[PDB]
C-alpha cells in the first residue's frame, strides 16, 4: 500500500484488497468487512443487503 488516497473500511480502514470478505450495505452502501460488520464470510450467503453498523446505529437508543 503506497497509494495515498484510496478506499478505507469505515470500521478499521484497511487497504482495498481483493481477498478479505467485504459486506454490502443498502442505506449508505459503503465498503466494510464481514468481521468488521459483525458478520461471517459463510453467513453472508444467507444475508442479502445487510444493514451495516454505520447506519443501524443511526436513530439508536444509546446514540442518535
Ligand atoms: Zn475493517
Ligand atoms: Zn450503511
Amino acid at each position: 500500500g503506497s497509494s495515498g488516497s484510496s478506499g478505507q473500511c469505515g470500521a478499521c480502514g484497511e487497504s482495498y484488497a481483493a481477498d478479505e470478505f467485504w459486506i454490502c450495505c443498502d442505506l449508505c452502501e459503503m465498503w466494510f468487512h464481514g468481521k468488521c460488520v459483525k458478520i461471517t464470510p459463510a453467513r453472508a450467503e444467507h444475508i442479502k443487503q445487510y444493514k451495516c453498523p454505520s447506519c443501524s446505529n443511526k436513530s439508536g437508543p444509546s446514540s442518535g
